[PDB]
């Protein structure tokens, strides 16, 4: 007959901007086995509204901001009266959701199969068949303290053109510009990119169109931010990833990937956003090609009682599976909210470390190998030195990330 | 000319006459001097061969020459850059790798770049007649490994030797664990007891250890043969510990530095003074436990000299670090300190082991990729910064050699190339 398949469009009614929250009312509640097509929006759409907002009803509904109203006021987990704007930009990602999963209990694991991904086409009739994205070299980027050309303190927006049909499998830089102070419709001036979704006045910037000429950047569409609401606080900054998932910024989290997240609160409360058209391992400059995407997902609940003796045994972190690999996500702190105590959401940005992240990845790969692949500690330690590759996920989200990749094909299986 | 004739191709066998153990040195006399365009086939030996002498030394004349140690003498006494009278043994184990060389390159001057084409690699076959067609390697989970302070099973402080079996013919393209054992204190022929693996090449007495066979059962580990340590003697000091990689190359431990790879190193001493060793059968990105599958290899190489004056407008422009080229990629090597000898001063060879940082290694990789993009691919700083965020992948090379390593990988095919 009929499988259950929800459609969640991106609008001011279906997203939260810059935070996860266990207390948010779900947009929908589905059952294990059900599907959802979920539209997501890049929070960088107002870097060029003509290309990424205007004419797009969903984007317009989220980004609307004039002197007389702002459709989505809170952006981040901070005070409503924050001087930069409600939420303080303490968290910047537009998160479609939450999605509740019937019967999901703390200690369960949720499987999310990413079965398809499509670029959100531009509504601009001049660019039919194209989608645009934005890469911002930002004040929170790992490069920022290292620039050598004057002015050494600068932020730079680079707009990329993508083929929304997927016929062309590479991105083309369209133009770049240095960020100049932008006064928002409520009168707050932003001399750096300190608050998300501010409409840029294109009469106040100077565009350079000849950029990255004839360089063909491979497309790797993925969702930067995807996960389940954590228990430790009612409002959680969307920027740092953790045990619950979130803003992992692993380019591999896209079509054909299956993610597994530990459930920390009843109903699970899944959200997805921060769509990217492509990204490198490190996300050096602070962002990817930030670009709107629609995904189709299947949700499968795994009960705690059924985890032992499977790859999900005692799973406490975000685990990625493809047809041929497992990819494990280490962070500077495995659960930064718990491990850094009450002040975690402030202190994490002062405590970032790749060395800690690799230690964490070591622990997780040891666990995976010991608890799911029948290896002793000594076996796991040897194998991971010779047959696991560890890479840098991102160094720009406060809780930094290292991933560990192992091929399925080497193992005899259970 | 158009007349046929012989090219110059040296053969350097591994022996006590052709290796130095645990150090680079600009003062070492070259074993061979060759010219740009010339070849050498160079045998290398793993410094872990005495983890099982029956498999990796006995009956192998070259290995026997290097590893010989009786109550009265060692054929290769210095192992490391340290004092000849160090308590552990000559050299102090301050550096552990058996390095075949040095090879001098005629006309190489400080400021030049040496290209080294790795054109072929062969496993060094075991001489053990019971294992014809096989080569053995050793992976040691060691005291200097990133895991060592993190172990959860008792005894929590332990080192573990895992011996692997390889097909020397290359027909089978994967490695099989043979056995493992915990390191127990080993008394060397001079009577010095080594409770941890603190000095290289100690003959393990197999009556003092307990072997576990059939470990990692039915796991097929891919083979990725490479040279862990390869590079040029640096100018900054006279004896230099082989463990930390740097500007001159050395102990990079990038699994990609094998057959079909071309390396480029900045020359800092006249003659270049190239050596190669620390052969590996396979390794993962991080070299987590302290070592790879440490396994003897023979390579064939071509040496091509690039004069300082000819570097501009090429990928080698102002090259100051080890650069790897394959058919489809460039791979740049960042380290906690780009030139740790120059940057850390007189105590460098000690302090590097306390100053290790992946954060710093990534900052260095950032600088190096910025330089490559700006100086070789005609990109502005803003263009480079954007591109490396979206189209360069940064990985962890190793975290066990003091000067820790991050590599940046970019695909050649994305670029329009120089017009
Ligand atoms: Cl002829
Ligand atoms: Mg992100
Ligand atoms: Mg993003
Ligand atoms: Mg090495
Ligand atoms: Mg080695």
């Amino acid at each position: 007959g009929h499988a259950t398949h929800y459609y969640i469009p991106a609008s001011d009614k279906t997203v939260s901007w810059g935070f996860f929250s266990k207390s948010l009312k779900p947009v929908v509640e589905l059952e294990s086995g059900d599907f959802a097509t979920i539209e997501t929006l890049t929070h960088h759409s107002n870097d060029d509204a003509s290309l990424m907002v205007k004419g797009d009803p969903g984007a317009e509904s989220v980004f609307y901001w004039d002197s007389k109203r702002k459709n989505v006021d809170r952006r981040g987990m901070g005070p409503m009266d924050h001087k930069l704007g409600a939420g303080g930009g303490m968290g910047v990602h537009i998160l479609t959701g939450p999605v509740a999963i019937k019967g999901a209990e703390p200690g369960d694991v949720l499987e999310v199969r990413i079965v398809d991904v499509a670029l959100r086409p531009s509504a601009n009739p001049e660019f039919k068949g194209k989608t645009f994205g934005s890469n911002v070299a930002a004040n929170w980027g790992f490069h920022y303290n290292e620039l050598i050309e004057e002015p050494k303190k600068r932020e730079v927006v680079t707009i990329y053109e993508l083929d929304a049909t997927g016929e062309r499998n590479w991105a083309r830089a369209f133009y770049n510009y240095r960020w100049t102070p932008q006064k928002d419709p409520f009168g707050v001036v932003h001399p750096i990119v300190d608050y998300p979704g501010v409409p840029v006045d294109h009469s106040t910037i100077s565009k350079n169109y000849n950029v990255l000429k004839n360089i063909r950047v491979p497309v790797r569409p993925h969702f930067g931010t995807m996960g389940l609401a954590p228990k430790e606080a009612d409002l959680v900054n969307s920027v740092p990833p953790s045990h619950f998932g979130g803003n992992i910024d692993n380019w591999r989290i896209g079509k054909g990937a299956t993610m597994y997240y530990p459930v920390s609160v009843a109903g699970g409360l899944f959200s997805v956003g921060d769509p990217h058209a492509s990204q490198g391992d490190s996300e050096m400059c602070g962002t990817a090609i930030e670009c709107s995407l629609t995904g189709t997902f299947q949700f499968i609940l795994h009960k705690k009682a059924d985890l032992p003796g499977t790859p999900l045994a005692d799973l406490q972190y975000p685990l990625l599976e493809t047809q041929d690999e497992w990819v494990l996500h280490g962070f500077s702190y495995a659960n930064y909210l718990a491990e850094l105590g009450p002040d975690a959401q402030n202190s994490i940005f002062s405590k970032s470390s790749l060395d800690l992240a690799l230690k964490d990845a070591f622990r997780k790969m040891r666990h995976f190998l010991m608890q799911t692949q029948n290896l002793t500690e000594d076996e796991a330690v040897s194998l991971m030195s010779i047959g696991v590759d560890f890479g840098i996920t991102q160094v720009v989200d406060g809780n930094w990330g290292v991933h560990a990749v192992v091929k399925k094909g080497i193992f005899p299986g259970r």
